[PDB]
């Protein structure tokens, strides 16, 4: 009887970053409420200064990370303001019922809704919008996100003993279709509205325009690099939801791997790059070994440098001589 | 020695149904007759009246789903009737030896054959036509299906318990590549061999201009709908011979995912979406827990909702509000 | 210690045969010293005499396998003659830091450099080239390979049990993204540099002209088709570095498949098709059991039979009527 359980009101992050929480349940099941607010703006997606219309949760591509534990119920309150122009809605591949949501969640300009679920599978999941004859337009403008359901008693490997992260990151990786005249440039319009009917004539191609990491060609670079130590423990959570992607950590590995995302299935080990269907979540943790700059990417090289699917790490801490070395440096011969 | 083994005749029945059959035998190994006359007809494929000459077995896209046991034989009598115009085989993914039986089963119009193979990997595999210097034209073309080869003891769960189905459902997804004059618009044919030249170039393209469950945009929709009631146990098999998919039930999971569709293996849980190559069969089974209307798609969600691949279940019983709720219904605020 | 190590020098062999090894270890650790010299040339890479400006190591598309054991050391000397144009380096997914190798191996044409790493994770692994700003350029005009790291004791079935392979085949798929002029002919250039601009044109458009086992259309057919003999064991290492590939053996099956690579997983059994994504190399044992020509292939059969990407077995022994026959064979009705 849920009017007996504990509630606890999270405030989302950011993406890459993602809210506090607990790995191993501190508490009962409890009734988790967030509040996202769904914000159409204006983004610039690469250095050229390409300009498209997002649709976006909570004003970030993509929407941020949810995290609850398993058979935890999730209360969330979705706003759309009246300064917005398109009927919006929420589908969590997570929950049970409904089209995940969607049939529960339509929402117009000036209207709020309220809906909850229980979480009852662990995993990372994706979220998207998903209003009814315009579906893949909503999501391919950004409108998709993760949430994961850990199970209560964390991680675990694949003999069942507990995997702990020290640190996690969420990367939402955005396949957008930019309208094109006939000579290949890039068109641009005053209102999403505008832009519908070249929208469809774009993504029929099949062929992404732009494929980034958190919105935009270079976002996770320079200042916005992903940290972490060597010795650390890091969480990777990555997610596509229209297309499928290949990640991979150049000079280093998935020490596990649940490419699918779902946590009562043991983790592959030691993979390369791994691949995350369309519509899926995955999750790889990492222990760093050697520090320097790492860059993590789709690889399919072509769609990581030259559209945009590459984002870096930089790794502080002692070099390994053991692991890799340079016996003789480029020289003459 | 096959002289002194059992006999039986199946009548297949038209996708996305399945002719009857045991999970677990209730006989020895026997010989599975059936028979499938190849038809080539005119197809209309989408809502505006785009027609191909589709190559069939059976008359349908895909063709019927064959089902049968571990180490039974199959003996497949292939009529090529003298109303078709061209040279057909068939390569079982099921078989061993001369290109899945290709090399043996060259019918002109006007021939027929009987091939018998040994079913000895246990799993859903595609079949599909395979004739010499035109192999991708005739797949292409709507000629495939797919043969279940169930374990003599039936369905296990990754612990190895029995898992029984109430239903089950085959859903064969094609990819088309309909040739389009300078402007876009299709192109219509008297004849399969006028469009030959026209469809390779089509073909290297690698963007299908449609992409269809059970032959047809629409086709597992409305009157069509696939049904089950809340608490009932379905399989759904789905092939593709040539291009990967991400299969995904909206509002639901696959409890458990053969992806690569080999049952010696143990399945995946708590699947979102799931990764079915080209040139594979896969199989997902789901105890449904919610009434209402519920997608399965392709969760390339341009290729679902604009290109074709989407269809409808149709879920009768008994709405579980621990699951999911409305708290507060779309309102201003 | 590394000074008191056995160091043993190995030459490497031309694809798809690989060098002569030990599956199960027989010295402790070792440091293996290899050599490749980068080579920049024409090479022919259809019927119809299509010609790029391939970038090679040691002379070949793909690179040459390198086959060592878990915790030996890899020591590269890795040369680029002055007769070359490109800046070059080597990226081993194998290794573990300095963007595997990459940052430390950038040798201009007249150096050379040794690098050494640790093959810490067993499995098989992509190299490739990636120079900084035209990594996608120089792995898709055919700088890539595979390294091989063998369990000490040799590969392991699902249960544990020893696997051992009689023959060992490298099939290295390579993506070209050849520039066409305005009526759809390819172009041809008198330099590498030349090509540049035009190259990632057409690379942008995420659809490849040829897709080629072995550096050329009709590699591995004819006089160079695979061969084995009913009975024999082999495993056929596959590798594509930028994008998904999804072998299959026409007549077979993979018995044991590490779709991707990676051998401390257990091995997917009696897989039809399965999934190498790109950025990886995979492996699959299988048991000849029919003679004849058996076609090993991309089953996207467009890439396969329009676009290059098949290769040929050419198996000799018994037949074997149980497994397969002909009942009735082709006649009128
Ligand atoms: O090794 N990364 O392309
Ligand atoms: O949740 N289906 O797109
Ligand atoms: O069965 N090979 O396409
Ligand atoms: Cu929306
Ligand atoms: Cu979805
Ligand atoms: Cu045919
Ligand atoms: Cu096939
Ligand atoms: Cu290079
Ligand atoms: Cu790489």
């Amino acid at each position: 009887d849920i009017s007996t359980l504990p509630r606890v009101k999270v405030d989302l992050v950011k993406p890459p970053f993602v809210h506090a929480h607990d790995q191993v349940a501190k508490t009962g099941p409890r009734v988790v409420e967030f509040t996202m607010t769904i914000e159409e703006k204006k983004l610039v997606i690469d250095r050229e200064g390409t300009e498209i219309h997002a649709m976006t949760f909570n004003g970030s591509v993509p929407g941020p990370l949810m995290v609850v534990h398993e058979n935890d119920y999730v209360e969330l309150r979705l706003i759309n303001p009246d300064t917005n122009t398109l009927l919006h809605n929420i589908d969590f591949h997570a929950a049970t019922g409904a089209l995940g949501g969607g049939a529960l969640t339509q929402v117009n300009p000036g209207e709020e809704t309220t809906l909850r679920f229980k979480a009852t599978k662990p995993g990372v999941f994706v979220y998207h919008c998903a209003p009814e004859g315009m579906v893949p337009w909503h999501v391919t403008s950004g409108m998709n996100g993760a949430i994961m359901v850990l199970p209560r008693d964390g991680l675990k490997d694949e003999k069942g003993q507990p995997l702990t992260y020290d640190k996690i990151y969420y990367v939402g990786e955005q396949d957008f279709y930019v309208p094109k005249d006939e000579a290949g440039n890039y068109k641009k319009y005053e209102t999403p509205g505008e832009a519908y009917e070249d929208a469809v004539k774009a993504m029929r191609t099949l062929t992404p325009t732009h494929i980034v990491f958190n919105g935009a060609v270079g976002a996770l670079t320079g200042d916005h690099a992903l940290t972490a130590a060597v010795g650390e423990r890091v969480l990777v959570v990555h997610s596509q939801a229209n297309r499928d992607t290949r990640p991979h950590l150049i000079g280093g590995h998935g020490d596990y791997v649940w490419a699918t995302g779902k946590f009562r299935n043991p983790p592959d080990l030691d993979q390369e790059t791994w691949l995350i269907p369309g519509g899926t979540a995955g999750a790889a943790f990492y222990t760093f070994r050697q520090p320097g700059v790492y860059a993590y990417v789709n690889h399919n090289l072509i769609e990581a440098f030259e559209l945009g699917a590459a984002g870096h790490f930089k790794v502080t801490g002692e070099w390994n001589d053991d692991l890799m070395t340079s016996v003789v440096k480029p020289a003459s011969m």
